[PDB]
């Protein structure tokens, strides 16, 4: 049914694509981002790089959806000015450990032509401490894989077992490319893989060290979670109902460290920035975009703004986000050759996209995994430089107020976070007010050891938090926006 859609369709020969990349975490973002880059290459630049799409944990529905429409899916770009749709054809096979089985997945990863394994498994999928970037060796998912390394359940476990098998077969290693929203995401990937391999087999660890590269990336495209309204809107645009369809903004960026062991698609031809060092761009985007996103998510949700576009209708939230981007995030950056005021202006325009409904609740998810790179590293810069960080402090206070679990009208907030048990215990064991700040600050996996030991940070977050309690989020953002 998809080939009758009002959309651009795969005009290249799909059978001529080889499955050369295995992607872990077939979610909305991968579909609308990397999948689109690959499809442009297959369409315009004679690329034969196709994908095996694999889900290991959750995401059973996406995989099943593909399996009955010849692995095709729809991406619809939407903004105020235009919409466009594309039916993507680069997926050669879509697998799920719960459907096809783990052995089939490992076998696919051990085919000789697999050159890259890429990941969008969310920050929590790495089972690392957000504050340190290091593998949690005592995490039950990690210990279970370490005890049963040939039947792994984690992404790292699966990757390392695939590598063990390739090594034993005398097959070349693949490159492992994280596309998740962490600074130096290739270092995180390298570290967790290395720590894990060393825990099970030191010869395998050394071979991995000698044969695998872990290039870092920066990825950017706003892709809200797909709802029934999303699917209905894509149907209305294309004429065809696609359960695996995704809606996104027209903007896309992908910065890639050019360090691959077994080749790569010519992504630069589809608009990727292939460079030697991605870190300054990661920090730029994680801080100015994701940091402002998070600020808006907690303080917007608490004010009763359901979506980011709703936040942008409040001139104070608009001004606060802009001031946060340019006066607090931008000065912490080392990036060269970018007009950051213009970038900030463009982010506000992107947030104001009236064609998307990006829920503050969705962005608020997994705050424990996001705070360090999005806000806390910037705070550290300001602390070291004796510089003010008022809006960052309010952002942190906003997360703290949110995870208290009761909204300003006295209704429950459903908190989604892998550290929920720790967060709940911190909330339940502390009185509202100044005690609550102290208690949440004490979660070292989020705040590290320096920030809880920092009197200035503690004072500023506490002041912001007491303002949220006394005046609510909406009025507090208004106050801080002129401050
Ligand atoms: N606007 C966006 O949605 C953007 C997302 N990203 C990155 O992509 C990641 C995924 O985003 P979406 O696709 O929108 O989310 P999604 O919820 O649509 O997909 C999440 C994917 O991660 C997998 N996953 C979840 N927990 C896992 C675990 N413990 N182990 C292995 N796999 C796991 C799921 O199976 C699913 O395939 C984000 O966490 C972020 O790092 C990056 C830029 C923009
Ligand atoms: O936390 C989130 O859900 C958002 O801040 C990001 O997914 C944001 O949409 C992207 O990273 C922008 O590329």
């Amino acid at each position: 049914h998809l080939l009758s859609a009002k959309a651009t369709l795969p005009v290249y020969d799909r059978n001529n694509l080889a499955p050369r990349i295995v992607h872990l975490g077939f979610g909305a973002f991968h579909r609308a981002h990397q999948g689109v880059y690959a499809d442009i290459l297959a369409t315009e630049h004679f690329s034969d790089w196709g994908y095996y799409e694999v889900n290991l944990i959750g995401g059973e529905q996406q995989i099943a959806d593909l399996q009955q429409q010849d692995n095709l899916y729809t991406v619809a770009e939407m903004s105020a000015d235009a919409w466009t749709a594309r039916v993507v054809g680069v997926v050669k096979k879509a697998l799920h450990v719960q459907i096809d089985g783990l052995e089939t997945v490992l076998a696919a990863m051990c085919e000789p032509q697999i050159a890259i394994v890429s990941l969008t498994i969310t920050e929590k999928g790495y089972f690392h401490s957000p504050a340190t970037g290091q593998l949690m060796l005592d995490h039950p998912m990690v210990v279970a894989d370490v005890q049963n390394p040939h039947q792994p359940k984690t992404a790292t476990g699966v990757i390392v077992e695939a590598l063990a098998r390739r090594k034993a077969a005398g097959l070349p290693a693949f490159t492992v490319m994280s596309c998740d929203n962490m600074p130096e995401n290739g270092h995180v990937m390298r570290d967790v893989v290395t720590s894990y391999a060393q825990a099970i087999d030191v010869k395998l660890a050394q071979w991995i060290e000698d044969n695998v590269t872990f290039p870092s990336t920066m990825v950017d495209r706003i892709v809200p979670a797909v709802t029934e309204d999303t699917l209905a809107k894509i149907e209305q645009l294309t004429g065809v109902r696609d359960a695996a369809g995704v809606a996104c903004e027209p903007f896309r960026q992908w910065v890639i460290e050019d360090n691959f062991v077994a080749g790569r698609p010519e992504w630069e031809k589809a608009g990727a920035e292939l460079v030697s060092d991605v870190l300054p761009y990661e920090e730029m985007k994680l801080r100015m975009l994701n940091g402002s996103h998070s600020f808006l998510a907690y303080l917007g949700y608490l004010a009763g703004y359901q979506h980011i576009n709703d936040c942008m209708e409040d001139e104070h939230y608009r001004h606060a986000a802009y001031t946060l981007m340019l006066q607090e995030q931008a000065p912490t950056l080392k990036v060269q050759g970018v007009d950051l005021q213009d970038y900030a202006n463009r982010l506000i325009e992107r947030y104001s996209n009236p064609a998307l409904r990006h829920r503050t609740w969705q962005i608020a998810m997994d705050g424990s995994q996001k705070l360090p790179q999005r806000m806390l590293d910037s705070v550290r810069w300001h602390l070291a430089h004796d510089s003010k960080f008022d809006l960052l402090a309010l952002g942190v206070a906003g997360w703290m107020r949110y995870v208290g679990g009761v909204d300003e009208q006295g209704n429950p907030i459903e908190i989604s976070d892998p550290l929920l048990p720790v967060i709940q215990k911190a909330v339940q064991s502390s009185a509202e007010g100044t005690a609550r700040v102290q208690s949440l600050l004490a979660i070292k996996a989020i705040f590290g050891d320096d920030l809880p030991g920092n009197s200035l940070f503690t004072t500023k977050v506490t002041e912001a938090y007491l303002s949220l309690l006394a005046h609510g989020a909406k009025a507090t953002v208004a106050k801080y926006s002129v401050k």
